[PDB]
């Protein structure tokens, strides 16, 4: 499957995740196959922008993700992923290796 994990810099592996959601600058979208990473692809998050906004829950979607794990995250996001059938998880906490062997882990 495909995970997505907002990130504050370009770090890759190491990218930290991002305290919020909507505004990140980069979400790494990162495929997992047989119970480990096997992909990680870091991407600008376009409504990143000044000025730019609206939809983020539907680019994460469209890049394939079947889940995101967040740090915060508003009501309306979580909502509209609940919607389209994306499992949001909150509160995580480490770069993106980390978080994603947390959840794959059972931690």
């Amino acid at each position: 499957m495909i995970i997505a994990i907002p990130v504050s810099e370009n770090r890759g592996k190491d990218s930290p995740i991002s305290e919020h959601f909507g505004r990140a600058p980069y979400f790494a979208f990162v495929k997992v196959k047989n119970n480990a990473i096997a992909d990680i692809s870091v991407e600008e998050n376009p409504l990143a922008q000044d000025h730019v906004h609206g939809a983020v829950p539907n680019f994460v979607k469209e890049k394939g993700a079947e889940l995101v794990i967040v740090r915060g995250i508003g009501r309306r996001a979580i909502a509209a992923f609940e919607a389209m059938g994306v499992k949001v998880i909150k509160g995580a906490s480490g770069t993106v290796e980390e978080v994603v062997n947390q959840y794959l882990s059972g931690q």
